[PDB]
């Protein structure tokens, strides 16, 4: 290998690309997975296990997905599950195949089937605390054996999939983490106290890294509103218009598009509201026409729309 050498030296820059910020995540992420390639972890566990822990909208799954696109050249070389729908005990048959003369017995285990048809691929479970204790079990066994074995009894290969939980537990307490006192590592620290209350130890150890997500700052913010309108850029580049945004109306729109609680999940669909829509408006009524550069500023009922007229 030559060139799959070069792709995980400049491994963190291919992941920037698609994730803003978040940089001391993504040295963590990078590095667990050059021990892997350099070959100085256990050949018969995944690629790379982590704990993403951190609050809601801020490049969790982007990361995951990005990682996955990344290392496995497509968004669908993931799979996600959500321990939301796994707290029963009906769950562990649905996760792996329920025993025989079941419903959902031949159709296999949507993990275990996903993983079994896919086993080069980033895997997510989002709330891994909301899981049904009997579930984890499963889950630590495939975390040491790369081994899980369905309900049909055949044996499921996990040793070529990087295996990430997300979970907001901390959250709550990276909020004066935030407030900057706790840098770099110290919340990395504050935050495994509180780990160990709701996760035994010896699943915290089969954990390559942990992994703290930050909340963004307004200039991530405004770098994100960029990435988030490239498909209408691109659309627009059709009929040969441009989109020069101006200092405020990237503001505007991550003004109302971070919502604390829910980071930047709420962005695509303003983007869409703000934006997109009077946009449309425009073209449709003939003030923007093919060829211009439309200029988009800020005023009192939202955006407002400059075009130059003709030289
Ligand atoms: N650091 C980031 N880099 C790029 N996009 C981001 C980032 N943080 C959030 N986003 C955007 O937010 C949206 C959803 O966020 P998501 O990945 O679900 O975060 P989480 O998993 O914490 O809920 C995606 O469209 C994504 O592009």
């Amino acid at each position: 290998m030559l060139g799959e050498r070069e792709k995980l030296l400049r491994l963190e820059e291919e992941l920037h690309k698609r994730v803003v910020g978040q940089d001391e995540a993504i040295r963590a992420v990078a590095d667990a997975i050059r021990r892997a390639r350099a070959g100085l972890k256990d050949p018969n566990r995944p690629i790379g296990s982590f704990l993403f822990l951190g609050p809601t909208g801020v490049g969790k799954t982007e990361l995951a997905k990005t990682l996955a696109a990344t290392l496995f050249d497509t968004e669908e070389a993931m799979i996600r599950i959500d321990m939301t729908e796994y707290m029963e005990k009906h769950a562990v048959s649905r996760l792996i195949g329920a025993p025989p003369g079941y419903v959902g017995y031949e159709e296999g285990g949507q993990l275990t089937e996903a993983v079994r048809r896919r086993p080069y691929s980033v895997i997510l479970f989002d709330a891994i605390e909301k899981a049904h204790p009997d579930v984890f079990n499963i889950l630590l066994q495939m975390l040491d054996d790369g081994r899980l074995t369905d309900s049909h009894g055949r044996t499921v290969d996990f040793r070529n999939t990087v295996i990430i939980m997300t979970s907001n537990l901390g959250s709550p307490l990276i909020l004066e983490g935030l407030q900057k006192g706790w840098p770099y590592e110290r919340i990395r620290d504050e935050v495994f106290k509180v780990l160990q209350q709701h996760f035994r130890p010896e699943f915290l150890n089969r954990l390559d890294e942990i992994v703290v997500f930050r909340p963004l700052t307004k200039e991530q913010i405004r770098q994100i509103v960029e990435i988030q309108m490239s498909y209408l850029r691109a659309r627009l580049a059709e009929k040969r218009i441009s989109l020069e945004l101006t200092e405020a109306a990237k503001d505007f729109l991550a003004e109302r598009g971070y919502d604390p609680v829910f980071g930047a999940r709420p962005l695509r669909r303003v983007i869409q509201r703000e934006l997109e829509t009077p946009l449309a408006q425009k073209i449709l009524a003939g003030e923007v026409k093919e060829g211009d550069r439309v200029q988009v500023d800020v005023g009192p009922a939202g955006l407002v729309f400059a075009v130059p007229a003709r030289v």
